[PDB]
């Protein structure tokens, strides 16, 4: 697909539109002090614009524009360029490849539960780093792993722009133990590693330790009960947003 950029407003080339519409455009949007006309490929236009394709960049670009604010009492997820006028816990996140997703909701809003300040929190699967850097924020001391280090060098810009300093790590569960235990564990995966890892759970965490954990699909939440159960757990508290469900343990 194909953008003929214009300079102006589109009040002030309300004029040349018709013509544009003619010419077979199928698309007009206002982006800052240029109208933007989409067409499937370029034709012969008397106005003077400039030509070019769509590619993804621009449209992630476009997503980019779209994107609000997310709430997660006691936390606003930001994109570097919001603004807010609240008093909620701001989170800036760029909105880059590696938080608007139900599970990370959960996620921060169960660690503001049960996270207290001192307590030192292992973030497995730290993705874009968004929890490690939310526990840095609620005073706590974090650790954040994962077996991609695509993400690692993002989560780190992330903790910066957060003012926030985590611990970042390449690894999993076993990559973090020397650096444990620890009072909290905060794990968005998916209901059926954790039921395997729910006895490696235990062994991180200090006796009394919490569990936090997310990713689970309301229709396999028993296989997570079970395994914890067996673990030696004692559910503390559930939580649900659409399909998606956080259990929280302690060991
Ligand atoms: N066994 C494993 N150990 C560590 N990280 C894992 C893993 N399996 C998957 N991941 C990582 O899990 C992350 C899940 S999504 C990241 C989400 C973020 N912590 C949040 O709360 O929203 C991904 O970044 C993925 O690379």
């Amino acid at each position: 697909m194909w953008v003929y950029r214009l300079k102006g407003t589109l009040e002030a080339l309300d004029p040349i539109l018709p013509g544009l519409f003619d010419g077979g455009a199928r698309g007009l949007w206002e982006r800052e002090g240029e109208v933007w006309a989409f067409f499937p490929a370029p034709v012969d236009l008397p106005y003077e614009g400039v030509w070019e394709e769509v590619g993804d960049e621009d449209w992630l670009e476009a997503w980019r524009r779209d994107l609000k604010p997310a709430l997660a009492p006691p936390f606003v997820v930001l994109a570097p360029w919001h603004t807010w006028e609240g008093a909620e816990i701001p989170l800036v996140i760029e909105p880059g490849m590696a938080g608007h997703h139900e599970t990370t909701r959960l996620a921060l809003k169960a660690l503001a539960r049960h996270l207290r300040p001192g307590d030192k929190v292992l973030d497995l699967g730290t993705g874009s780093g968004v929890l490690a850097i939310a526990a840095e924020k609620l005073g706590g001391k974090a650790l954040g792993v994962d077996i991609d280090p695509m993400v690692l060098p993002q989560a780190e810009a992330n903790a910066k722009r957060n003012g926030v300093r985590p611990r970042f790590l390449e690894g999993s569960l076993e990559a973090a133990l020397p650096f444990g235990p620890f009072d909290l564990l905060v794990a968005n995966l998916y209901a059926e590693l954790h039921a395997a890892l729910a006895p490696r759970y235990r062994e991180a965490l200090v006796p009394g330790g919490r569990a936090l954990l997310t990713g689970i699909l309301k229709d396999r939440a028993p296989l997570v009960r079970e395994a914890m159960a067996g673990a030696g757990f004692r559910p503390l508290e559930e939580a649900a947003e659409g399909e998606w469900v956080l259990l929280a343990y302690g060991r």
